[PDB]
């Protein structure tokens, strides 16, 4: 809805921090240049865009994002439509099939249908270097994904955090594992995957946490045309 706090209140202050500024001061210095960098501006704050604060319910993070043409639009793991499904979603889209029964496999990488349930793709550092994997780290956006975090883990109760990885697991070691459910597992990508994600079943104890608390529970399933 709006449905208890906005991005923009309890981000105010923040974005017009010093460091945040750099941050975009710097990136808008290098596409000037002309190094390009991904995703598109307007998409940058994508997640944000479609998952208000009052409206987490599952939050799945991601680290650096697709440095690869036509991939990259803001939402973590999310690529756009045509894009070619991408290693780590693939392992997604099977241990999804594997343990949602009647799943399907998508065909496209596009994730916007789980944003707009309430799942929050976050990626921690927003920005890339086209061909540079990792290059925009430590610019900042880590501090600011940061912030982010302590945010829905003090101003929102009863959350689902996945964490897959060992950064991610970095990330949320503040979230209050009695205030938001912290459901943990390795990376879906091929290296990791097989030791730990694949069984993990991190969709389905999702929502049964959110049918516990009386909650809508999520349709992993993602639609693709809406307009058309």
């Amino acid at each position: 809805m709006a449905n208890e706090l906005t991005w923009h209140d309890v981000l105010a202050e923040e974005k017009q921090q010093p460091y945040f500024l750099n941050t975009l001061q710097t990136v808008a210095s290098e596409r000037q240049s002309g190094v390009t960098i991904y995703p598109p501006q307007k998409d940058v704050f994508n997640a944000f865009r479609f998952t208000e604060l009052g409206d987490v319910k599952v939050v799945i993070l991601g680290q650096d994002p697709y440095h690869g043409p036509g991939q990259a639009h803001g939402l973590a793991f999310s690529v756009r439509p045509g894009i070619a499904i991408p290693p780590s979603l693939l392992n997604m889209y099977k241990e999804l099939e594997n343990t949602i029964p009647g799943f399907t496999r998508p065909n496209h990488g596009y994730l916007e249908s789980w944003a707009r349930q309430g799942v929050l793709l976050l990626n921690t550092v927003l920005t890339v270097r086209a061909g540079q994997a990792h290059s925009h780290a430590s610019l900042g956006w880590e501090t600011f994904t940061d912030k982010v975090i302590s945010l829905i883990n003090q101003h929102r109760e009863g959350v689902v955090f996945l964490l897959w990885g060992s950064h991610a697991q970095k990330k949320g070691a503040i979230i209050d594992k009695q205030r938001h459910h912290v459901l943990k597992a390795p990376h879906p990508s091929p290296l990791s995957a097989h030791r730990g994600f694949f069984g993990c079943n991190h969709f389905v104890l999702a929502n049964q946490w959110l049918e516990q608390r009386g909650e809508t529970p999520i349709d992993w399933m993602p639609v693709l045309p809406a307009e058309s």
